């Protein structure tokens, strides 16, 4: 679980994360973390990266998301790990 105050942190995605956020129909350059996570979820859906067998795993190898996160897959239940992977791809305002 992520504290409410941290979800409202203002952030500026680096070029690659920004690129994939905009393909999902985020238009802007500055976000709250809550917004980044929403649009990442929408990206995963669009690209069908979530496990079809519903085992709470995203298979991101060989996709831009895998490149950014530096992992072939990850658990959607591990929110702090996800936040950390995202933070490495942005600058806090
Ligand atoms: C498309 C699918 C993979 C089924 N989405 C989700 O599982 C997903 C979610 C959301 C969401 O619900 O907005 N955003 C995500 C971003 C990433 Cl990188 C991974 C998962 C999510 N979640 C829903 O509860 C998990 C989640 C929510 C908020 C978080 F901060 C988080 F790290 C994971």
């Amino acid at each position: 679980q992520i504290p409410a105050s941290e979800q409202e942190t203002l952030v500026r995605p680096k070029p690659l994360l920004l690129k994939l956020l905009k393909s999902v129909g985020a238009q802007k350059d500055t976000y709250t973390m809550k917004e980044v996570l929403f649009y990442l979820g929408q990206y995963i859906m669009t690209k069908r990266l979530y496990d079809e067998k519903q085992q709470h795993i995203v298979y991101c190898s060989n996709d831009l998301l895998g490149d950014l996160f530096g992992v072939p897959s990850f658990s959607v239940k591990e929110h702090r790990k996800i936040y950390t992977m995202i933070y490495r791809n942005l600058v806090v305002v």
